[PDB]
């Protein structure tokens, strides 16, 4: 049954709540430390590889992201980081300088086995592989120590290379593109005709040249010092010459577009347990949240969040918002809040279209869902709503319409209500839209039909149809908490009131009508004002009142005769100052009142088998 997701479902769900809850509150929360923290924990190459995509992310935050420059650094520190994690274990005399941890990686770590270097040819002066310290000083970051240690060994160095020294220093000095109108063509000629086609020439040597000086970009491999695939991708960020590229009309520019294209080439085969990575570091976005739904739905969402959270986006939809409701589907039914919360991540990408976006999506979460008391709120007793989760995150709507959005989505709910006939979700709908004449209004027609009808029902204490889910009660919760209301109930039709209270009255004398007391039922229905109780002269005035009554009670009629011969029969039953004159001149007039509206009134004069 897998609790293993729903549990995950549920945590990754709970991290998004508390970003919405700092969004709203103004904090600093952090999406992608709380997903470094989760995937830490967990096993596996996925995940341990998710985990390091999330590194990725959170240290290019408020970076202001040059995609090959924040990539080369990720590269660079990491291999730094490695490197200071050797020298952190134990062993060494000096101090704790970068060079030095350096020729500790070289040293110590794989360029020997027992003394011996593991990579022929180096050029070692002192003990010391120079090319190599070097090599990874500039693998590491350390652009201007690397320079420090060409510079120390000028006296060391040679066949004429003292002219490499140069363009080092110079590539160093400007913003690492180092671009002199002047030599490069000259550094070009002697690469190509005394280092490039080496069989002797340290590797290390061919290395720092090819990513100085740019210099022979078909070859786009150094033959035996790429050691890792981080080691090839970093290479490859040293090789991309982006600004004033199109500058200088010279094919020897080589582009992240280039760059990405030879990824793609690959494909995930050849990186294996670094693809996402590998996408990621190379810009390519779009990919890379494709390729992590090739392995998790889930995964892929809130990669999304995290990129999308970092101002980027400028199992196949990529766009922000799709991949936000299409993971909604999954779950909308089963847990609408939760929908809500992701619905409201579309609002990340600031901006229209995206905004409306966001609200076609709740609006599309309403209508369909269903869920009007979570999504829009609940009752009254007053106090306006109580809100609903749409509500709680007003703010994150970007709306600042005075509500004006969802009390629109509420009336477009409400009218769709009223097409299905799904009545109770159109008075909750218009109880919410603040129209009280319509709620009563459509109170009204729901009590009247059902009042008439034929007996046995309408639970009064006990278990058995409860509040807002049966007419009846229903109806004495909107008279309870609109009528005392001056301010809500000035806005209801006097008409529409009276008609209201007539239909509980009529529902308190069927609660005591069987129940026993019959006495108590003759007595409130004559309070109704309705049937005649008096004289003949009455029994014809309900007639000239009969048809001016309103369309709710003129369907009403029939079970007040009939309830009213029964007691008037259960009570005469023949006894063993008894006036059963009066409780049977009743009957009569009820009589002569029902001989005379008949064709009016559905098909029972019935009413004979109870008279008699």
């Amino acid at each position: 049954e897998n609790n293993i997701l729903r549990e995950k479902f549920e945590n990754y769900a709970r991290i998004v709540f508390q970003f919405n809850n700092s969004r709203q509150a103004n904090g600093n929360f952090d999406i992608a430390n709380e997903f470094i923290s989760i995937l830490s924990s967990a096993n596996g190459t996925r995940n341990a590889q998710l985990l390091e995509s999330w590194k990725i992310l959170e240290s290019m935050k408020s970076k202001d992201i040059n995609i090959v420059e924040v990539g080369k650094q990720y590269l660079e520190q990491q291999f730094l980081q490695y490197t200071d994690n050797l020298y952190k274990k134990n062993m060494n005399e000096g101090l704790a300088t970068n060079v030095n941890k350096i020729k500790s990686f070289i040293d110590t770590k794989l360029k020997k086995a027992d003394k011996s270097w593991k990579i022929s040819n180096l050029t070692v002066i002192n003990g010391v592989p120079i090319w190599a310290l070097i090599f990874y000083l500039l693998r590491a970051g350390l652009i201007k120590e690397a320079l420090q240690v060409l510079v120390e060994n000028k006296a060391n160095i040679k066949k004429v290379e003292q002219s490499f020294l140069t363009y080092f220093k110079a590539y160093a000095s400007s913003k690492d593109h180092g671009l002199p109108v002047e030599y490069s063509t000259k550094l070009h000629t002697e690469y190509n005709q005394h280092i490039k086609s080496s069989l002797d020439g340290d590797p290390y040597r061919l290395a720092v040249y090819k990513l100085i000086g740019r210099c022979d970009l078909s070859r786009k491999n150094i033959p035996a010092v790429t050691l890792s695939i981080e080691d090839w991708l970093w290479m490859h960020l040293m090789l991309i010459k982006e600004k004033d590229a199109e500058n200088d009309p010279v094919y020897e520019r080589y582009s992240l577009e280039d760059f990405q294209n030879i990824i793609i080439s690959y494909g995930p085969s050849r990186f294996s347990n670094y693809y996402l990575q590998t996408l990621l570091l190379s810009g390519l976005y779009g990919l890379a949240i494709d390729y992590t739904y090739t392995f998790s739905e889930m995964d892929a969402v809130h990669l999304a969040i995290g990129l999308a959270s970092l101002k980027l986006f400028k199992k196949r939809d990529i766009r922000f918002a799709n991949i936000l409701a299409n993971y909604t589907k999954s779950f909308r039914y089963s847990d609408p809040r939760v929908a809500v919360e992701y619905l409201v991540l579309i609002t990340l990408n600031e901006g229209p279209t995206d905004v409306e976006l966001c609200h076609e999506a709740l609006r599309e979460l309403v209508l369909e869902t269903k869920e009007f008391t979570v999504l829009l709120g609940k009752i009254g007793r007053d106090g306006a709503r109580i809100p609903g989760v749409i509500e709680e995150r007003q703010p994150l709507l970007h709306v600042r319409d005075e509500k004006e959005f969802l009390h629109t989505i509420t009336e477009q709910a409400a009218r769709r209500a009223d097409e299905d006939g799904r009545i109770y979700d159109s008075i909750l709908l218009y109880q919410l839209a603040e129209e009280y004449d319509i709620v009563i209004t459509l109170v009204n027609s729901l009590l009247s039909d059902t009042l008439s009808a034929s007996d046995l029902d309408q639970p009064l204490v006990g278990p058995d149809d409860n509040s807002e889910t049966n007419p009846v009660l229903l109806a004495r919760r909107m008279a309870s908490i609109y009528f005392d209301n001056a301010g809500i109930s000035r806005q209801i039709h006097v008409k529409n009131k009276e008609i209201c209270m007539l239909l509980l009255n009529i529902s308190s004398i069927r609660e005591l009508y069987f129940n026993k007391q019959w006495q108590e039922t003759l007595s409130q229905m004559e309070l109704l004002d309705l049937l005649p109780f008096s004289d003949e002269l009455s029994a014809r005035k309900k007639a000239q009142d009969f048809s001016n009554l309103d369309d709710n009670i003129v369907k009403n009629i029939p079970n007040l005769l009939i309830i009213t011969l029964s007691c008037i029969s259960n009570m005469i039953h023949i006894l063993n100052g008894q006036q059963i004159d009066s409780l049977k001149n009743v009957a009569r007039q009820c009589m002569i009142y029902a001989g005379m509206i008949q064709y009016r009134m559905p098909r029972e004069t019935y009413s004979t088998l109870i008279n008699i």
